[PDB]
């Protein structure tokens, strides 16, 4: 009686994941992922890295814009994630499969990974995707180099635990630009405050607006485009508005306020 892939059955807007080639940010960064969220890949002579990849569906999407960018399978040497979303860790664990790519991440990162998102903070076992085993594991401020780029993790609890920003300079412009890749700083139904699950939340935020503010942020981009108002459906426009890591900061922060605000009403 109707087998286990038969039903099952995953509600798809056919609008969420419309598909995009490269989006180019920089010399060597681009947008290879969707429209709706971010998936940067940058290439190096070395190898390639790939920071995020969105939802499980993606992988195939993702894979075919590396070889619109040139970069083979093996070319994919090393995967950094934002924090471990179903939405953005989704195909991680595929690509492992399909690619020569290993995942560095925090501690906290890693087990969520690895547990596939379940049990999570907040949304239990609905949220739960495909695991992965991180090959490394990073602390904060760890740097990790590829072929001359150097990235920095900053820790930004609040999302997740493991929630982190990675910063990286390359050309462009032939100068420098030094580039923020922020983690979500939003908190959708969260329980702020005594939530018995992450007792330090509402600080851990506090801190981690500070921390997005001091980023070496020339260009700031978000795994969801929009929330720091850029529009991946803008050509060459995309972060012709795009917001400052101390906007973005202030913005959340100020959100952030308004939401504990009503949750202190009753
Ligand atoms: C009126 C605003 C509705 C809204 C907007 C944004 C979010 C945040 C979401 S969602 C999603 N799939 N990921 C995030 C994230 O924070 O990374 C949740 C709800
Ligand atoms: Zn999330
Ligand atoms: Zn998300």
């Amino acid at each position: 009686e109707v087998p286990l892939p038969q039903l099952r059955a995953y509600t798809v807007d056919a609008s969420w994941l419309q598909p995009m080639a490269p989006l180019q940010i920089a010399d060597h960064t681009w947008q290879i992922g969707t429209e709706d969220l971010t998936a940067l890949l940058v290439q190096t002579p070395d190898g390639a890295v790939l920071l995020d990849g969105g939802m499980p569906q993606m992988a195939s999407h993702l894979l075919d814009n590396m070889k619109a960018r040139g970069v083979t399978p093996r070319d994919l040497r090393l995967i950094l994630l934002s924090h471990a979303h179903a939405d953005h860790a989704g195909p991680v664990a595929e690509l492992k499969r399909r690619t020569g790519a290993k995942v560095a991440a925090n501690a906290e990162s890693a087990v969520l990974l690895a547990r596939g998102g379940s049990d999570d903070l907040h949304f239990g076992d609905g949220i739960t995707y495909p695991p992965a085993n991180a090959d490394r594991i990073v602390m904060d401020g760890e740097v990790i180099t590829v072929g001359g780029i150097v990235f920095t993790a900053h820790f930004m609890a609040g999302h997740t635990p493991g929630s982190t920003a990675w910063t990286w300079t390359d050309t462009r412009n032939g100068k420098p630009v030094r580039i923020a890749y922020a983690d979500s700083l939003s908190a959708p139904g969260y329980q702020l405050q005594g939530n018995p699950r992450y007792p330090h939340l509402i600080e851990d935020y506090r801190r981690s607006f500070a921390t997005v503010r001091a980023l070496p942020c020339d260009v700031l981009l978000t795994p969801h485009p929009g929330a720091s108002n850029w529009d991946y459906a803008a050509g060459a426009r995309a972060g012709a508005k795009a917001l400052t890591c101390k906007a973005y900061a202030d913005a959340a922060e100020q959100k952030f306020d308004g939401q504990l605000a009503k949750e202190t009403a009753g």
